[PDB]
């Protein structure tokens, strides 16, 4: 039985390595019983789409990032809120440990089954016509977002205007003009073919919302205790892997479009988008629930 497995980036892409060599181990754990076919390159659908699929048991399985799941699972609003996470390292031990397999857990209610965490770097805006160097630069800016309504509330908090869009209509409304910037890691800008459209990169780093690898609940509760255990297993065992993928792409990417002329921009006062963000803390994550979540992930 293979699971078959969307996502939107292309077939080299770490997230979609990571997905295979979670198949190779679950099929070798398995004796050939399970395995994990990925269909990139969005062909089954947005990330919403595949959300949609899983809820009724018409996928088996998505590599999608949190920010989606934000109006469907409160609790991912927590990994992906502004300056949560102080750096990648902090990021991992939080993901990696009880609270990264709680967060993952509270997807059941969703009819989803969070199985492992995948990095994404940190998201930083980039721009079409010119640099932001400072919070007033972004003022009235059309900033694509991922849907998501803590994140058209973080984009309003910086005095922009967001425009919530799947991943793949975002390189033809940048470049038609639509919107004037959206925001992303490093390969993300590179592979989606942004960085041709948008030439500055500015360095804001306002979030480090990670990957999720979830299974449909539906057809996770078909298969054994034995069986769930495996699943589990190959794809946290899939995780460090993808790790060394992704810390290697994130350098090979940055390099392709500063060689294709991107002009990367310094900010010099994050303070400023810190104190202007904050407020989101309270608007989105201000419940019983979510501000233990969060107190909890900065003490880590
Ligand atoms: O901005 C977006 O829609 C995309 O950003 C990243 O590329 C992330 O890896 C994708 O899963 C998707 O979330």
């Amino acid at each position: 039985r293979d699971f078959r497995s969307a996502d939107v980036h292309p077939a080299d892409y770490p997230t979609v390595e990571a997905v295979k060599f979670m198949g190779k181990q679950l099929a070798a754990a398995s004796g050939g019983k399970l395995g994990v076919k990925v269909f990139p390159n969005g062909a089954l659908g947005s990330e919403k789409d595949t959300i949609e699929q899983l809820k009724i048991g018409a996928l088996d399985m998505m590599r999608i990032n949190s920010s989606p799941l934000n109006n469907f699972v409160p609790e991912t609003v927590a990994l992906c809120l502004p300056f949560v996470f102080r750096d990648t390292q902090h990021m991992r031990n939080v993901l990696d440990g009880p609270i990264g397999d709680e967060i993952l857990a509270a997807m059941e209610p969703a009819g989803l089954v969070g199985l492992a965490y995948y990095d994404s770097g940190a998201r930083s805006i980039y721009t079409v016509k010119a640099p932001v160097k400072s919070l007033a630069d972004l003022k009235g800016l059309k900033i694509r977002v991922q849907q998501s309504d803590l994140w058209v509330g973080m984009i309003q908090s910086l005095g922009a205007n967001p425009t919530p869009m799947p991943y793949g209509e975002v390189y033809t409304a940048l470049k038609t003009g639509l919107v004037d910037a959206a925001e992303n890691n490093w390969p993300s800008y590179e592979s989606s073919r942004h960085f041709e459209a948008a030439k500055f990169y500015n360095i804001t780093e306002h979030s480090l919302a990670p990957e999720v690898l979830v299974m449909s609940k539906k057809v996770w509760d078909t298969l054994s205790k034995e069986d769930q255990a495996l699943v589990r297993k190959a794809a946290k065992d899939s995780v460090p892997v993808m790790r060394k993928l992704w810390d290697e792409r994130e350098q090979a990417s940055r390099k392709a479009v500063e060689a294709a002329g991107v002009q990367v921009v310094t900010v010099a006062n994050k303070q400023e988008f810190v104190d202007a963000m904050k407020p989101v803390y309270q608007k989105f994550a201000g419940d019983e629930k979510l501000s233990s979540l969060v107190k909890r992930i900065q003490d880590t």
